[PDB]
């Protein structure tokens, strides 16, 4: 019957949230994962169906355009790009979770140090893996990496064969392309028809990540949520503004246009399936040249590590506190840095944290086993996860849209028709 | 050779029930298993290879054209139909077991979490590469619907390279279902040999089977389908001006796939080209309502399991009466609409409907001695319950077709 | 402080990396091979096994497009008629060459059980989902559906409708240029090619060279005069025989044999091949682009002198007696079973393993024939080296022997 409102998928996260927390201080989460959440695992579904055909068509069409030595420089800088993000990641989320003091209370565990075999990640296998062995394979799977290096270098050979001399090389090169861009044409159009759905999606689903872990935020765990969240509000308010500020672009206007991802990431928390949605900003919204954010976009839904620095900063000292082992300020920053290092091969996806989490427990000694204190810190870290995953994700596509805006000013953004007021 | 000569895929069919009843009963069945089979197995090996590439193209290329609101008409008639000739399949099922009082005798025992959500959200794919790489009809038809037209939307776009992109990536699809009805046309060539292969089989070894009590129960089937195609099929076919005999004549090769191969999805070529080629259906039409029916269609479902439930209520002893055994038989119909048509799904169904009422299926118990007899004339019946299924889904594609663009009345005059 | 591209370097690759390999290997530092050196070849490895898929099912929709259903079956029937040809000489010289050599040297004692001893795989030529055959890399069904694909294109681009007509060179031109697209690539890795050549001959000599000490070198030894002599007569001669100088051939046909050898998969070693055959020896797709990924299927000939020659390994170690008659009639049912299976290192061992059971000798631990098959094992990457590589080699010396002929054609490739 409805509805006028453009400004809505704002509107259906905060109704949706308010909703949610309600239902479940009533005891009525049950009937919300029955009735409503299904419609926001619909939004989800949709955005998921898009993923592999607009990443691959959209990079063939986009390192068909511009030209190698370009697309080497816009990685180099996409790469440095978040480095630099990552140390403030790492440092704010050492700041932040000590500020609140998230190990408030209360039983004792025995203490350890690295031990059991010390090995760092392998990371030689986690690259040779970048290089698929059958593309259509890795499309049929949802692997997004290797996608990225085909449609690279399908892209790179299909320029190269229209600037050969012969006519029948030249028009089947250009059949081709023609055809990944329709393709890459069509999705984009389609993501706008599953936008219009959005705001009820993202009504449904924080209606139920708020009735399920909204209830669990109480006591020495909102410290920890508290924490994660002024880490989050840090990260974007002073390291991708102060960043994008002295690239000469203004921060106000770059969330006006970042919010349908960046709501989208949270709601969803699967930066791979945010993709579609990002990348429509990146281009209707952001002006940004498809031969840039084709690349960077995708890259930065796997490569970038701020989320996870900043919710690893906190919640390795969250456990640390509770089973009363000390953590000095510096094992702290090598422990984060070890976590950092060993996420970098995997993309976002939702659960990711704590399953990073258990992962850094374990090697560091720890002994997870039942009823141990230790293994009670990780049970409570785990039972409000959605609620940080959904901040995890979002801090993480807002400094990739954010990166991919700084490198396209950097050579064509060009667009700055894009941001003018009226 | 060389043999070749047309309308032999009838005479294949019935020259190889006759040749498969003759080695049946003369007990070499083996041999035919071992050396006739594999030619029969052949011929569902290439149709089943047209399936997705035929679906996928086909639809994309039909809801490019035509237009959404439209779509939505068609899909709306293609339902509506499918709902009101499956309540003729489930009355037929209901008089025949009961004309034919198919359980008989003799031996005795006793008897009497939804979702359907996630059945509605597995349609829309979340990796449509995948959906096609495995089987997947439903998710790719949601796919190449979206494609089809989101790619028309990008035609009428005043941009010009969008424009001609848009175009290309259609005319690849248009090309490709091209060269696969061309395909799927040769296959057909092939086909009575294979027909002859496949009721070689079907009747040397289930054939021999079908003597006594259980010639009742495939008395009973079959007089269903008589009845659905001659009554429901045809008066339906009249009453929206469409003459029942050319249908029959036309629809003759897909039929007798779908009794022999037994797969509706796997008919869906040959049913498709018979669409188009035959009964002069624009691709706007049957590339949806056809591979859409070929899961969604019930009727062949509300006959097999009318027959069979009250086969078993009697041969076990436990009374059902008209209606106790309707809402079973229901019940049946419903569980069978989310998927697609596979050559084992009858009896499997009877085994979970004996479930879910309670029935205890340990050997040898009665009720697990019932449905075992079942099972073994199921080859006979699943001819007969895929048959009668694409020959409506054929039906109504041609009666939803009439109501718009049939609109090819230069095919039959 | 490296240039390095002189470009004759894939032979220099391979052999300053088998010396390299050697000598890393007898003062024991092949762990040091393994993780320095090796990934630099499973580079070089990986890149190719991504372009097989591509460039076979493009090469094949354009080629069979091209000429013709009718022609297209003479060249199926004469690869066919070559690769038996070649595969009794195969055969021959490896039951010759193994007796020559007398691999079974020394010295165990064994029994086993005695003495004494389909339809499904050609059904399974067709997919039933070509999407599916396409993704688990499946090269016989990706072949008939391209040909079926191509020659219906084909007959579309004769239809009398205008529309038909434009959609189908629409489809054919994405394929084409697709298929280009690939050969620009694979044109590209060959520039790091020789990097990786070193790579891993430098693994594979630095790990199972060492092995080849001993009766082990008689078994090595024989396998390779095997080849050699395979190679140097019965490929010669049949090319010469059909009007091709077959020095122009080998060294024509050198970067996909060494590919081929050092990474011991005749349908990895497929996207180089495929582009020898057109940029070098002047085959045309629509040949080339059926019979060489058909023979890295079919061909038997690699495989004739692995078995003809570890089945008496076996033989003679064992002790158990093996007529030339008798040596022959296991070394035919070995070659018939193997039919189906593409290249793929570790092969040889993993069919030798079989012809052993079905005859009715036992494996069970610690036995003869078991500690007979675990030597043959422990050099089995040095004799996969050498026999994916006569395979490549005549894969190419068979495609251009049915491309002279019909459309071979270009003679110009080879003058001066």
């Amino acid at each position: 019957l409805d509805y006028p409102v453009l400004w809505k998928i704002l509107w259906g996260l905060v109704l949706g949230a308010v909703f949610g927390l309600i239902a479940g201080h009533f005891g009525y989460a049950g009937a919300v994962k029955t009735y409503i959440k299904p419609f926001g695992d619909l939004f989800v579904r949709l955005l998921k169906m898009l993923v592999m055909p607009i990443v691959l068509a959209s990079l063939v069409v986009g390192a068909a355009s511009i030209s190698p030595a370009r697309l080497g420089r816009v990685g180099v800088k996409i790469v440095v790009y978040y480095l630099a993000t990552s140390a403030m990641a790492v440092f704010f989320g050492l700041i932040v979770g000590r500020l609140f003091n998230v190990g408030a209370n209360v039983n004792l565990g025995s203490g350890t140090g690295k031990a059991i075999e010390a090995q760092p990640p392998s990371l030689v296998q986690t690259l040779l893996n970048i290089v698929p062995t059958n593309p259509f394979a890795s499309l049929a799977k949802g692997e997004v990496l290797p996608v990225i290096f085909f449609a690279i270098i399908l892209g790179i050979a299909i320029t190269y064969l229209m600037n050969r001399n012969e006519e029948r090389v030249r028009k089947s090169a250009e059949t081709l392309l023609r055809v990944f861009d329709g393709l890459a044409e069509a999705m984009y159009l389609i993501v706008g028809g599953v936008m219009q759905y959005a705001p009820i999606g993202v009504f449904a689903l924080i209606a139920y990540v708020m009735a399920e872990q909204g209830v669990r935020v109480v006591g020495p765990l909102a410290k920890v949520v508290g924490a994660v969240y002024t880490g989050l509000f840090l990260q974007i308010v002073i390291t991708y503004f102060i960043l994008l500020k002295v690239f000469g672009i203004d921060p106000i206007k770059f969330i006006r246009k970042a919010k349908d991802a960046m709501i989208t990431a949270f709601v969803t928390r699967s930066s791979s399936g945010t993709l579609p949605v990002t990348m429509r900003v990146a281009e209707e919204e952001m002006g940004v040249d498809k031969g840039i954010f084709s690349f960077t976009l995708p890259l930065g839904a796997t490569i970038n590590m701020d989320g996870t620095a900043l919710y690893q900063g906190v919640t390795v000292l969250f456990v640390a506190n509770a089973i009363g082992h000390p953590l000095t300020l510096g094992q702290q920053l090598v422990v984060v840095l070890t976590a950092v290092l060993a996420s970098i091969g995997t993309a976002g996806v939702p659960g990711a944290g704590a399953i990073m989490l258990a992962m850094v427990l374990q090697s560091v000694g720890l002994d997870l086993t039942p009823g141990s204190p230790v293994a009670l810190a990780y049970a409570m870290i785990l039972g409000i996860d959605a609620i940080l995953d959904m901040g995890r994700t979002m801090v993480n596509v807002t400094g990739d849209l954010a990166g991919t805006v700084i490198v396209a000013k950097t050579e064509k953004e060009l667009d700055e028709s894009k941001w003018i007021s009226h």
